C-alpha cells in the first residue's frame, strides 16, 4: 500500500473575473494559433525557424527528456538488478607458515528492497511529477519564445519607420533651408529662424542615428533568437498597424484562464511531487525489508570451479524497524510536510502573479489604445496645420519660422505616434502569451 | 575536544560616518515601528494583511523552519540509533545435497560514530549557523516586503492624482475651447490657436490613459503582494505629501548601522558556518571510531527462537586512522579553508553593498527634497502666471493663445511636481528599509 | 583504455564578418592593455586598486582554486588509500554461559577500484574541465570588472560636469535677473518674462540636484567596487571627451573574435566536461574490479597482539559485471549524452549571444558618434545664437525674453550634448570588454 495523500487543489484567494474583459470572440487565445494571430508574413516566417533553432527552447526541451530518463531509472528500483560477481580471497601467515584461498564465482542480486509500503513507489512518483512539471516548464519556455521574438521584431520595424520618418523630414527641410535663403528677405528677428532651422535638422539627424542604432540592436537580437544570421528571401513586412490580425482575445473566468497557463500546471505538479515525498517519509515509520540471493560455484581452488558438486545458492532476507530515532523519523516527515507546505504557497505565488500578468495586459490594451488614438489625431491635426501654413509661406508670409516651427510640431507629434504604436503592439504580444496563447501554430478543429 | 577556530570579525575597509547625516532624532529607524513611520491609514492597513499573507515571506519563514529541522537531525548523529533487525539466511547445494539455515532475530545499534574530535559536533554546528543565517534572511525578506508594498502603493496614489490632474485640465480646457469660438474674433495668427488647443487637450488625454493604466498596474501588483484581491472597507487614503509621519531617520556611525542590517548578520553566520566546516575537515587527520552492538536470539531453526539458551550479544568497537591519503586529507582541509575564505569576502561584499545602500538613500533624500522644492515653487509661479493671464483674457486680450499656453505651462509644471513628489516618497521607504527599519510594527519601550 | 569521445567543435551558424568593421589598427582589443586604452590617470589608478580588492573578482578567483583542489582529490581515486584499522569484537551468551573475543589490529587498503576502463579517469577529467571552465569564468569576471568600474566612473564625471553646467547657468541668470529689473522698462508682455525667468533658474536648480545626487550614487558605487572608501591623492581627472586614448578597436573575423572571449572558451570546457561524463557512463557496461588487502596481527587476546605467529595478511580481489539492469545502464548513458547535447546548445547560445554582444557594440560606436556630432554642433549653434542676442540686449532690445530664451536653448542643447557624450563613452568601454580586451594592464611585445 502507498501512503501519498490525495491531491486537494489550494484555495487561491483571487477575483473570479477581470474588470477589463470586453471581447466576445469564441476563439480563446490558447486555442488561437499564433500563425492566425500574427499578421506579418515576415514575422510568421521568422518564428518557424526560431521555434526550430532557439537555444533556450532546445535546452528546455532537453531538460524534460532527462527528467523522463531520471524517472525511468527510479521506477527500476522496484526490480531486482542481476550481477555476475566473481571474486577471490586469500589469507596467509607472515612468519612463513600456512595460507588459505577461497574462490567464489557466481551470479546473484544484491539487496533488492521489497517496497511493501510504497517508499520506492512514492519516491518514483516524485520523479514522475518532477518530469511532468519540467514538461510544463518546457511549454512556458515555448510561449516565452514567441512573445520575445515578436516584441523584438516590432522594435525593428519601429526603428525602420523611425528612420524613414526622420529621413523625409531631412528631405522636407532640405528643400526649405535652401529656399529660406532664396526667399525674399525678412525682418531682423529672422535671427530666430536659423536657430530653429538648425534645431530641427540636427535633431532629425540625432533621431535617425538613434533609430538606426536601435534598429541594429533589434536586428542582432533577432539573429540570436533564431540561432542564425538573418536570411534574404523575406517579404518586406508590414507596418506596426498591420502586425496583428483583427481580433481581441477573451479571458472569460479567472478559474478558466488559470488552466491554460503552463507555469500554473507546473506549480501543481511540483506540488504533487512534494506530496509523493511525504509518502516516502511517512513510510519510514514502517519496517524496510531487503532480499539477497546468489548462485554459482564455491571452491578452494580455481580448478574445482564449475566442476560437479561445487554448485551453491543463497537466500538472505533481512528486515529491520527503527524503534527510537531520537525524533529523527518525526523530523524527516516534518521536513517533507514543510517542503510540501512551501509548494502550495509557491502555487499561490504562481497564481497571484499569473493573474496580475493578465490583468495588466488587459488594462494596457485598453489604455494603450485610448492613449494611441489621442496621439494619432494630434499628429493629423499638426500635419494639417503644417499644410495650411505650407500654403501661407507659398504665397505671402512674414516668417518661414512659422512654417519651420510647423514642420517640427508635425514631426514630433508623428514620432510620438509611432512610440505609442509600438507600445500597443508589444503589449498585444504579451496579452496573447500571458493568456496561454502561442501553443499551436494554426487554429484548427 | 572540538577544532573550530575562534570567530574574528573581518576588517571591512569603509568610512566610519556618512557625509549626509543631518537628523538628530533619538529614535533609530530600526527602533521605529513602521506603523509609526508610514502615515496613510490605508497603507498601514494594507501592510498588516500583506505581512500575514505574502507568499515570499511565507516561503522565507518556511525555509528557516526546515533549517531548524535539518539541524535537529544533525545533532541526533551524536546519539545511537536503535533498530530491531530480524534477518534470516539460507545456503544449499545445487546438485541436490545439503542445505544450511541460520535465523537471527535481534536488536542493536549499527556503527555509532563516537565523535571524540568534534567532527559530528562541528558538522552539526554548520547546520545551526546555516539555520541562524536563514533566520536573518527571513528578516531581510520581511523588510523587503514592507518597502516593496509601500513603494507600490505610492505608485498607485501618484497615478490617482495624475488622473485627476489631467481630469481638471480637461475640464478647464473644456470651458475655454467652447469659449474660444464664442469669443470675439481675433487675428489671422489665430491659426496658432487651435493647434496648441488640440496639443493641450490631446496630450492631457494621453496622460490620463498612461496614468489610468499605470494605476491598474500598481493596483494589480498590490493584489499580488497581499495574496488577495483588494477589499472595500478602506479609508480613501492621503496624498503623497502625507504618506510619512514628520520624521527623518538618523544613521549615526557606520559600525552602528551595520549591526541592524539582517543581510549583514546573515553574512557572519554563513561565515561561522564555514568555520564549523573547518572543524570537521581538521578532525579528518584524526582517527574515527565506531561502535557496533546487538542482542537477541541466534538460531538454526525458527522454533528455537526466543527459547532458553539462544540469547546472544555483541560489541564490536572498530577504529581507523588514515596514514597516507596522497594529499587528499590536506586538500579537503584546503577546500574547507577556501570555502571560508570566500565567506569573508562575501561578508565584505555584503558590507560594501550595505553601506552603499544607505549612503545613496541619504544623498537621495537630501537631493530629492531640494529638487522637489524647486519644481514645486515653479508650479506655483506658473499657476500664478496662469491666473494673471486668466484675468487678461477675461477683459481685453489679443490672443487666447496666451491664456491657453499658460494653461499648459501650469499643467506641465504641476505634473513635473508630482513626478518628484513620488520619487521623494519612494526613497523615503528605502531609507527606512535600508536603515534596518520595518522590523516591529509599533515603536515601544 | 579510456572511452571519452574526441572533441569536435560545434558548428555555430553565424556570419563570418561584422557589417560595422571600420578600424584598421593592428593592435587587437584583447592584445591592447587597458592602461593603454583608458586615458584618465584617475581612472587608471582606480582600476589598479579595484583589481586588487574587488569582492566579485576575489570570489571568482577563489572558486577556480577550489575546482583545482576538487580535481586533485578526484585524481587521487586512481591511487590506493592506506588506513591503519584496529578493531575488536566480542560475543557472549545472555543466560550466563560463554563469551568469545577476537581482536584484530592491522593495516590495509579497502576496495581500491582498479580503473581498467577509464571510469575514474574520465570522471577525473570532468573535474579538470570543470576547473578549466571555472578559470575562464574567472577571466570573464576580470573583464566584467574593468568594464563596470569604467562605466561607473564615466557616470561620476558626467554628473561632475552636469553640476558645473547648471552651476554657471545659475551664475549667468544671476547677472541677468537682477539686470532685468534695473533695465529700462519694457512692454506689458513683460509678463512673459518672469515666468520663463523662473522656468530657467528653477529647472537649473532641479538639474543640479539630480546631477549632484547621481554624482553620489556613482561615487558610492565606486567605493563598493574597490572595497574601500575613495582616497584623496588623485589627479582631478579628465573630461568625458578625454577618457579614451585615440584608437578604435578592430574585430576582424567572427571566428577570430570568438577565441578571445573567456565566456566562449568556458563553454567548450564545460562541453569537454560533459564529454568526460560520457566516458564514465559508457564504461558502466563494463565490469568493475576492486581490490582489498590487509596485514597485521590477528588474535583472541590483547596480550597475543604483536607477538610471533600472529602475523596475517589478506588479498581479496572482487570483480562484477551487470547482466540485465532493466535498461538503467542504457538510461544513464542516455542522460550522459543528453547532458552533453545540452552543452553544445549552451555553446551555441554562448556564441550567438557573444556575437550580438559585439555587433551591437560596433553599431553603437558608429551611431553614438554620428548622433553626438549632431547634438554638439547644435550646442555650438545655440551658443552662437545666444552671444548674438547677448549683444542685442546689450544695446537696444525689445525683450530680455529673447536673450533669456536664448540662454535656455543654449543650456538645454549643451546638456543634451553631455548626455550623448556619456553614452558614447560607456559603449566604448563595452566595446573593449566585449572584444576580449582588458586582460593585461599594459600592451607589450
Amino acid at each position: 500500500c502507498t501512503m501519498i495523500p490525495q491531491y486537494e487543489q489550494p484555495k487561491v484567494e483571487v477575483a473570479e473575473t477581470f474588470q477589463n474583459d470586453t471581447s466576445v470572440s469564441s476563439i480563446r487565445a490558447v486555442d488561437l494559433g499564433w500563425h492566425d494571430y500574427f499578421a506579418d508574413p515576415r514575422l510568421q516566417k521568422l518564428i518557424d525557424i526560431a521555434l526550430e533553432r532557439n537555444t533556450s527552447l532546445r535546452t528546455a526541451v532537453l531538460n524534460s527528456e532527462i527528467y523522463r530518463k531520471q524517472y525511468m531509472i527510479e521506477r527500476n528500483n522496484l526490480l531486482p538488478t542481476l550481477a555476475a560477481n566473481a571474486n577471490g580471497s586469500r589469507q596467509g601467515s607472515l612468519s612463513g607458515g600456512n595460507v588459505s584461498s577461497s574462490y567464489n564465482v557466481g551470479l546473484g542480486a544484491a539487496s533488492y528492497e521489497l517496497d511493501l509500503f510504497g517508499r520506492v513507489r512514492s519516491s518514483s512518483e516524485a520523479a514522475l511529477q518532477g518530469y511532468f512539471a519540467s514538461v510544463a516548464n518546457r511549454d512556458a519556455a515555448h510561449l516565452s519564445l514567441i512573445a520575445t521574438v515578436a516584441k523584438a521584431y516590432f522594435n525593428e520595424r519601429y526603428a525602420e519607420e523611425a528612420m524613414s520618418l526622420a529621413q523625409r523630414v531631412l528631405k522636407t527641410r532640405e528643400e526649405t533651408y535652401n529656399a529660406v535663403r532664396i526667399a525674399v528677405q525678412g525682418r531682423r528677428d529672422f535671427r530666430r529662424r536659423p536657430a530653429p532651422a538648425e534645431a530641427l535638422i540636427e535633431s532629425a539627424k540625432a533621431d535617425y542615428a538613434h533609430a538606426a542604432r536601435s534598429r541594429e540592436q533589434a536586428r542582432n537580437a533577432l539573429a540570436t533568437l533564431i540561432n542564425r544570421p538573418i536570411p534574404e528571401d523575406l517579404p518586406a513586412g508590414l507596418p506596426l498597424d498591420k502586425q496583428f490580425f483583427v481580433e481581441k482575445l477573451p479571458a472569460g473566468l479567472s478559474s478558466e484562464v488559470l488552466l491554460d497557463r503552463p507555469d500554473i500546471r507546473a506549480a501543481e505538479h511540483a506540488l504533487k511531487q512534494a506530496n509523493a515525498n511525504i509518502g516516502a517519509a511517512r513510510a519510514a515509520f514502517f519496517p524496510s525489508i531487503r532480499l539477497t540471493g546468489s548462485v554459482g560455484t564455491g571452491s578452494v581452488e580455481l580448478g574445482g570451479l564449475f566442476k560437479s558438486g561445487t554448485g551453491v545458492w543463497a537466500f538472505a532476507p533481512s528486515i529491520t524497524l527503527p524503534i527510537f530515532t531520537w525524533g529523527t523519523n518525526k523530523a524527516n516527515l516534518d521536513v517533507a510536510k514543510l517542503r510540501q507546505q512551501a509548494q502550495i504557497v509557491a502555487y499561490e505565488s504562481a497564481v497571484q502573479s499569473a493573474f496580475q500578468d493578465v490583468a495588466n495586459a488587459l488594462a494596457a490594451r485598453e489604455q494603450l489604445d485610448k492613449a494611441y488614438d489621442a496621439l494619432s489625431k494630434q499628429s493629423r491635426a499638426s500635419k494639417e496645420a503644417l499644410r495650411l501654413v505650407g500654403l501661407r509661406y507659398k504665397h505671402g508670409v512674414s516668417g518661414a519660422l512659422d512654417l519651420l516651427d510647423a514642420e517640427r510640431s508635425s514631426y514630433s507629434a508623428e514620432g510620438a505616434a509611432l512610440s505609442a504604436q509600438l507600445t500597443r503592439a508589444e503589449n498585444l504580444a504579451d496579452l496573447y502569451k500571458a493568456l496561454g496563447g502561442g501553443l499551436k501554430r494554426d487554429t484548427q478543429t
